[PDB]
């Protein structure tokens, strides 16, 4: 589990969104596994606006933050899980790191701020849903 809290937005994995998230929906995209809802309080996270390929992510199944090198956001085939059939997921970055399903939501960050959240993984791989192209998260 986990979310990004920027401005009056809460960014979560679409497959982990609650009824309150769907009832206060701003935007959602199943192909990216992302959903954004509105918040009453302002958050403290800042979004990275960059092309970094190195950063650090949080792994809840290890209580640890790991430094990783990660690929550029791309369209990648992801195997079936409890939440999606086997399919192509867009805007996804891969790194070598430990992941388990409840690890989704952990933040990946670089020197510029938050890059994205854990969304896929398995077999020593971890996938991140990128948020750096969602410029509207910085306003309104
Ligand atoms: C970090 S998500 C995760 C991690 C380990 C195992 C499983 C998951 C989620 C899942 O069932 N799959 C199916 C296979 N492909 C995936 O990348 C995701
Ligand atoms: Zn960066």
């Amino acid at each position: 589990s986990g979310a990004i809290y920027v401005g009056n937005y809460r960014v979560v994995n679409r497959h982990l969104a609650t009824h309150n998230d769907w009832a206060n929906l701003v935007w959602e995209d199943s192909s990216r596994d992302l959903l954004v809802s509105s918040t009453t309080a302002q958050g403290c996270d800042t979004i990275a606006r960059c092309d970094c390929q190195t950063g650090v992510y949080y792994c809840s199944s290890r209580r640890k933050h790991y430094p990783v090198s990660f690929s550029k956001p791309s369209l990648i085939f992801v195997e079936a899980s409890e939440y999606y059939p086997a399919r192509y997921q867009s805007h996804l970055m891969l790194a070598v790191g430990h992941s388990e399903p409840g690890d989704c939501g952990g933040i990946l960050r670089c020197q510029h701020g938050v890059v994205g959240i854990v969304s896929t993984g398995g077999n020593g791989l971890v996938g991140f849903a990128d948020v750096r192209d969602l410029l509207w998260l910085d306003e309104e």
